């Protein structure tokens, strides 16, 4: 479809109803949306946990919203409100929603290295009792912020163990199951990994929840890929281009902006840099304050970046390719100017025998404050499973299905 | 004026070092003695501000950093506003200078000493705030036979644009010379004179 134009991933190009189908049943009159936000005083030591929630319906004067948060099976806060929002401008404020501030004293925070998580319940009700429906996530505390050039979370700097992980299974495809999810979950942590970028689309919406209960640091990314046009920002320089674009970002932020191991947002990789990147930057940053935006593409410095975040960098030997060079991180960090930190998208390309010179950037993260860490491409191989005359299983790769033009064994880049 | 008609770029330097106070700032950070740093700084820019060669100011050497240093920077930047100023002490990227001066910081490897460290100068540039351009006020010690590692330097400054260039230390032998008993002249150094206590051969750093 014309949607495949914005969908050239380096991956099995595959098709079908690949995820779960459901029918869910709502009351005529509904939570339609809810957002949950974090903000604490300079030392972590008070929290308020703020809830909009909005409605769908006929509004009635004896509506009422509560929202409650519980840890364990302990109650620690609860709000009760009629809706009606606070003004907004000279026509007024909206009817059908209302905003919930909760205090919290000590509120034990979130990280990857202590996963605490409370469980935020919010409740429709009539005034004397009766429940219409309930909806409830999960919430972690925590606070991200760029503050001097350093990526913080509740204020410490961090140093990103990461790697890339496509969604791929050598029997089903693209199809993921828990179990599978929890294999990997549990070998990267055993391997010292605290972070996983969504190479490079939103993930099945159970990654987010086990990130959350495991401790995961996770980068949500658009499914947004134009490599192959020419130039690549063909298409994310054209305003025609612009809704399709704008569908795949405001989604993506919509579904998973209550998810406490989202830290990061991604405007999707390898699409050059276009004024469509520029415009959808600054739109994350007006609904969603409360975490960086990161862009690779048109040379991972652009105006469309929080974060510098090169593909491939080498740690002492700069690339000077025209328009988009790769200097050494070691360099890039003190350019003229620049005052951002820098984490590198990917790194330590492990296809084959491989990962030669790990060492060397391992050294340079660890005495450069500014240099943050790195997602390794990749967790796992992607070969498919072929049958010999005797059904005995072997491991295939590209140009193995009769696929051309194909891109042979480069499908096979994973530590696993 | 040899500099201006040959063409040399110039720092030139205020007479006031303080090396063997401890700690370094004794006399830099007391206000009696504001009125003699002063005079030692104004009246250099008084006598040197018109040569073309002299295209930086130097508040002196190894005093550590007081708030003297920060009266007479502001001095300087508002009488003559056509130079930058420079100052090493007090860990080289102090509030009074304008560019990173360290002495001796290493291309790659940190010397983390409390309160002053020496960083690497690639590191240095990229510290959390950190803008200005990095020059070294002194690097590649030449005692005797040495300068070993100096294209490390010359790599690092091509490649790196904040990072532009540095002073050797330095031009020419501190000897001098004495007579034996035949009258045959020699060179010598500290503690030859029956001068005591002395730092003997730390005179002779000279390329030349
Ligand atoms: O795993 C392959 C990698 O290929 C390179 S393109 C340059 C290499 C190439 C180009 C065309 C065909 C095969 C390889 C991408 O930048 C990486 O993200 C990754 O997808
Ligand atoms: O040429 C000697 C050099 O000595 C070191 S002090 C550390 C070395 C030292 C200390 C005491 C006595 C002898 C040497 C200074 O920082 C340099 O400017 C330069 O004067
Ligand atoms: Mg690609």
């Amino acid at each position: 479809s014309d949607g495949s134009y914005l969908e050239d991933q380096d991956m099995w190009r595959m098709s079908g109803i690949f995820r779960d189908v459901s029918l869910l049943h709502k009351p005529t009159t509904q939570i339609s949306d809810f957002h949950v936000a974090t903000r604490f005083n300079d030392d972590f030591s008070r929290a308020v946990l703020e809830a909009e929630v909005q409605m769908c319906g006929e509004l009635r004067d004896y509506l009422r919203v509560t929202v409650s948060l519980w840890q364990g099976e302990t109650q620690v806060a609860s709000g009760t409100a009629p809706f009606g929002g606070e003004i907004i401008d000279e026509r007024g404020g909206y009817a059908d929603r209302v905003t919930l501030r909760l205090n919290v004293e000590n509120p034990k925070l979130w990280s990857a290295e202590i996963p605490n998580l409370y469980r935020a319940v919010v409740e429709l009700h009539t005034a004397d009792g009766t429940l219409i429906e309930a909806e409830a996530c999960d919430v972690g505390f925590r606070e991200v912020r760029i503050e001097n050039g350093l990526l913080l979370l509740n204020g410490k700097p961090l140093l990103i163990r990461g790697v890339n992980r496509h969604e791929h299974h050598p029997l089903h495809g693209q199809v993921m199951d828990e179990q599978t999810m929890v294999q990997d979950i549990l070998l990267m942590k055993q391997n010292n990994f605290n972070a996983v970028r969504c190479s490079h689309y939103p993930n099945h919406p159970l990654w987010y929840t086990l990130c959350d209960r495991y401790g995961l640091y996770v980068v949500d990314e658009a499914n947004i890929e134009t490599h192959g046009m020419v130039p690549m920002n063909r298409l994310t320089d054209d305003p025609r281009w612009l809704p399709a674009m704008s569908e795949r970002v405001t989604r993506m932020v919509q579904r998973d902006r209550n998810h406490p191991s989202v830290i990061i947002w991604s405007l999707g990789n390898e699409s050059g840099h276009g004024a469509n990147h520029d415009a959808l930057y600054r739109w994350i940053k007006s609904v969603d304050p409360s975490r960086p935006v990161q862009y690779e593409g048109g040379g991972a410095d652009t105006t469309a970046t929080d974060i510098i975040c090169p593909m491939y960098a080498r740690v002492d030997e700069d690339q000077p390719f025209p328009a988009v060079p790769k200097w050494s991180i070691k360099k890039w960090l003190s350019l003229p100017g620049e005052t951002r930190p820098l984490i590198l998208c990917e790194y330590a390309h492990a296809m084959g025998n491989s990962l030669g010179g790990f060492a060397k950037y391992w050294q340079a993260f660890r005495q450069y404050p500014r240099l943050q860490g790195g997602f390794v491409w990749d967790w796992v191989d992607q070969s498919l499973i072929k049958y010999d005359e005797n059904g005995n299983p072997w491991s295939a790769y590209g140009g193995d299905f009769g696929d051309t033009p194909n891109d042979r064994q480069f499908c096979m880049n994973g530590l696993v």
